[PDB]
């Protein structure tokens, strides 16, 4: 059969948590197929259907600075690296579902937060009152799965099919950072009082939600230059949202106000202490081989500290 293979530097570095998928857009599909084949098998999906699904997914990501096709493939690579470092902890269905979930998790993102859609009074905010974009992203995922020739799950039973779509739904809802805080507190408490039980489906669900937050944030776990240049894309979106808030007559919060450019180093520190470090710490407690994500995060935190001390 037809194995996908990568040039040697990519074949070695793609196994590491800090791998950057590179600026060559045309290689990103092959990089994803490579990762499905190794984390799932050459048997998981019909090659033709999978290729047709990947290209329709790509086409439904928009040309925004951050929440774009490159982000989708980046989040999927982090998941690949978690799965490959925790071989025997996951079901066959989870292996199938989570890479697809990660590829799909920001489908048809417009570069605006749930908060901005609610203030603009966008139709999606009446259709979905919480996790607005995330319920959209899962809805776009089902759309694409139902196009002709796009059912990559066509070999599962009705109940295996329903279970995979349920893993994907919860994984995508979990990328709503508003939900992350409470999910990580519960996991922290369950880990610390020894109640954490991976045979309990509601426990697995929480663990997969935390993996989703971890993959979604993995830009803070790259080499410093990748971390820093990504943060420019992230802010380019947030600042355009801030401009849109000012057009609605609403002073945006400082994170979104390009006039507060200077405070970015300190906003990144708060973010690493409040979200990132706690995320990768609890993840490392539950899945010890994901520790390189925590260690990279802590290295980037110390790089933002140097930026504030004027040494960078
Ligand atoms: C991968 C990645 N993911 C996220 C998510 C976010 C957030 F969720 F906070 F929006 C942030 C922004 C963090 C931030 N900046 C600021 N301001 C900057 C100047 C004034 C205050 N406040 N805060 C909390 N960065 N970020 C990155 C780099
Ligand atoms: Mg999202
Ligand atoms: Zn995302």
């Amino acid at each position: 059969l037809m194995q996908f293979t990568l040039p040697v530097r990519l074949c070695k570095e793609i196994e590491l948590f800090h791998f950057d998928i590179g600026p060559f857009e045309n290689m990103w599909p092959g990089i994803f197929v490579y990762m499905v084949h190794r984390s799932c098998g050459t048997s998981c999906f019909e090659l033709e259907k999978l290729c047709r699904f990947i290209m329709s997914v790509k086409k439904n990501y928009r040309r925004v600075p951050y929440h774009n096709w490159k982000h989708a493939v980046t989040v999927a690579h982090c998941m690949y690296a978690i799965l490959q470092n925790n071989h025997t902890l996951f079901t066959d269905l989870e292996r199938k579902g989570l890479l697809i979930a990660c590829l799909c998790h920001d489908l048809d993102h417009r570069g605006f937060s749930n908060s901005y859609l609610q203030k603009f009074d966008h139709p999606l905010a009446a259709l979905y009152s919480t996790s607005t974009m995330e319920q959209h992203h899962f809805s776009q995922t089902v759309s694409i799965l139902q196009l002709e020739g796009h059912n990559i799950f066509s070999t599962l039973s009705s109940s295996e099919y329903e279970q995979v779509l349920e893993i994907i739904r919860k994984a995508i809802i979990a990328t709503d950072l508003a939900l992350y805080f409470g999910n990580r507190k519960q996991l922290e408490e369950m880990y610390q009082t020894g109640s954490l039980n991976l045979n309990n489906q509601s426990h697995r669900d929480r663990v997969i939600g935390l993996m989703m937050t971890a993959c979604d944030l993995c830009s803070v776990t790259k080499l410093w230059p990748v971390t820093k240049l990504t943060a420019n894309d992230i802010y380019a979106e947030f600042w355009a949202e801030g401009d849109e808030m000012k057009k609605l007559g609403i002073q945006p919060i400082p994170m979104m106000d390009r006039d507060k450019k200077d405070e970015v180093p300190q906003g990144q520190l708060g973010f690493y202490n409040a979200v990132a470090i706690p995320c990768y710490t609890t993840l490392t407690q539950i899945l010890p081989p994901t520790e390189p994500l925590l260690k990279a995060c802590r290295d980037n935190l110390s790089q933002w500290e140097k930026v504030i001390r004027g040494e960078e």
